[PDB]
């Protein structure tokens, strides 16, 4: 059997051969990314004389359609003249090659999960976390612009990449799961660890879900471990409740999936259903962050910029990003005005 004249495998992924040249321009070096959508490869562009990442979409209608949306959003974002756009990954060009849609991006360095792995999952400093935090809030502010109103929908450490390995500048990648503000066609969205409560509760969602994700990411970056690492959605919600308490009554009353995690008593109050968890709100972020005990695990004790005063600024901001209510949850503009960022 042969697929796409022998260019494709059984999955209709392009069979990548190191050293291959495409259209007398791009020289394929190696495969750098693998996904349901297709593959990502590192290539040299002879014309621009630079390294580029090429996202090779699978040769199937479904995956092509998904990527077409990705392209519109990427091109829409690149359209704006604002300087905030530079925190978003830049799509240089797109083309059809051997029945595969290919997105050409600027080559980027290690993702934030790689950084975590490199620390043996013990996290990076508050100073570097602040730098990452400021850039991400700026990125979300840009996404929040009315013309765009883009929800990334899959924010996580892996999806945040450094421009250069020796600088701290970051760019958000993978808009393949992104959508614009509108009707909640998709209920099951976001990576589980970074999934907002509104999504878990099957309620309407806005751009605030990304902000929730950011809060989880920022805590994760400093500690090295996901704030909430549920094995399932129920476990996810229970892990959120451990830190933040039972969600407010006004939310759960409106929540279609409230009874998946909670039960409503005769008095009309909400409790966790029975089916190993600390009581609601007793896994304090104050202690997770090690505000008063020299940071997480005491590894930051004696380090500049790791004072109680510093940690309290970080904690307050995080707690504003992890507001249960998406209408009151801090917005990118206000987050950038937080005392955590002041000099
Ligand atoms: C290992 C992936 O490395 C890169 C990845 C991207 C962008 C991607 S990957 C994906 S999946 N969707 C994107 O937009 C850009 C530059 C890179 O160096």
């Amino acid at each position: 059997k042969v697929y796409n004249d022998g260019y494709d495998d059984d999955n209709y992924d392009y069979i990548v051969k190191n050293g291959e040249k495409w259209m007398d321009r791009y020289e394929i070096d190696s495969l750098i990314g693998k996904g349901s959508f297709g593959q990502v490869v590192k290539a040299y562009d002879r014309v621009e004389q630079e390294w580029v990442a090429i996202k090779i979409i699978k040769n199937k209608k479904a995956f092509l359609n998904q990527a077409q949306i990705e392209v519109r959003l990427l091109e829409l974002m690149n359209k704006h003249d604002t300087e905030m756009k530079y925190y978003i990954v830049h799509l240089k060009r797109h083309f059809m090659f051997r029945n595969h849609l290919c997105l050409v991006f600027e080559m980027l360095s290690y993702n934030l999960y790689d950084l975590l792995r490199n620390t043996n999952f013990r996290g990076v400093s508050l100073n570097l976390t602040r730098k990452f935090a400021q850039q991400m809030c700026t990125a979300l502010l840009f996404l929040a612009t009315p013309e765009l109103s883009i929800i990334h929908c899959d924010l996580k450490p892996e999806n945040i990449l450094l421009c250069n390995p020796k600088r701290s500048a970051i760019k958000i990648v993978d808009f393949g799961s992104s959508c614009q503000l509108g009707q909640r066609i998709y209920q099951y969205i976001q990576s589980r660890f970074y999934r907002s409560p509104e999504v878990l509760l099957g309620m309407p969602y806005d751009l605030a879900i990304d902000m929730w994700s950011l809060g989880c990411i920022l805590v994760e970056m400093h500690t090295g471990e996901p704030l909430f690492s549920g094995a399932n959605e129920v476990d996810q919600m229970n892990k959120i409740v451990e830190v933040l308490g039972i969600p407010p009554a006004h939310i759960l009353d409106q929540a279609p999936k409230a009874r998946k995690f909670f039960e409503k008593l005769p008095d009309g109050t909400w409790n966790l259903k029975k089916t190993e968890y600390k009581p609601p709100g007793t896994r304090k972020l104050h202690n997770i962050l090690g505000v008063e005990t020299g940071g997480p695990g005491g590894r930051r004790a004696g380090e500049s910029g790791h004072t109680v005063a510093d940690y309290l600024k970080f904690k307050d901001l995080i707690l504003r990003m992890l507001d249960y209510d998406p209408k009151t949850r801090i917005q990118p503009y206000y987050a950038l005005q937080h005392s955590f960022f002041k000099k």
